[PDB]
């Protein structure tokens, strides 16, 4: 096996998880301790449905950045014995682009899947359905419905969380190592 496809693997083992809430299927991404993240517009309750189990979310912090504009982004406390496998060190220090990425995505819709979305580029600004949103890349890949929360990686490097497309493109909120500090 080679390297880039070994980390993506693991990746689905360990760390990104079908996800089922109120507002539908997602794909979350587990960082470290007890702490995951996904799409705000997932709108995780009290609880959560995590591949076979609810599990009990303790705290859920929406990320805005210092102007108050959303970031998109969910940050979960879960109630569990597991930590995941701290991955903290692969998410840069800032939101960086990358050439020919991956989107992982695994939702009980769309297990295990890898969609190569190609370049990511600093985007900024989105409009999201009249929701301005901040810190955003983009990749010319036309993502669907069921994709959100998909993983955008690139040699060892997770670098977004996928929020939105807009049927021939699609866009990442972009991650950095702080917010999970
Ligand atoms: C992922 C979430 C989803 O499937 O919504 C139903 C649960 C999608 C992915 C989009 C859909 C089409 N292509 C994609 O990659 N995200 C959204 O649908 C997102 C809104 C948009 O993408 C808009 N372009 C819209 C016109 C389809 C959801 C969203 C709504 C409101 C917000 F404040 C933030 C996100």
């Amino acid at each position: 096996m080679g390297p880039s496809l070994d980390f993506a693997l693991s990746l689905l083992r360990r760390n990104v998880r079908q996800v089922q809430t109120d507002q539908g299927h997602f794909t979350m991404l587990g960082v470290r301790d007890r702490l995951a993240v996904l799409p705000r517009h997932s709108q995780p309750g009290k609880t959560i449905w995590i591949e076979h189990k609810l599990v009990n979310i303790l705290d859920a912090v929406e990320l805005v950045d210092e102007q108050g504009v959303n970031l998109e982004l969910t940050l979960i406390t879960l109630d569990t014995n597991e930590k995941f496998r701290d991955i903290t060190k692969f998410i840069p220090e800032n939101i960086s682009t990358a050439s020919d990425a991956t989107l992982v995505i695994n939702t009980e819709h769309m297990p295990s899947m890898f969609v190569p979305v190609g370049d990511v580029v600093q985007y900024g600004f989105l409009n999201l359905s009249g929701k301005p949103t901040h810190r955003t890349m983009m990749y010319n890949f036309p993502t669907k419905a069921g994709q959100c929360g998909g993983v955008v990686t690139s040699v060892g490097k997770v670098i977004g969380i996928h929020i939105g497309g807009n049927g021939r493109q699609g866009f990442c909120a972009g991650l950095k190592r702080s917010y999970f500090a």
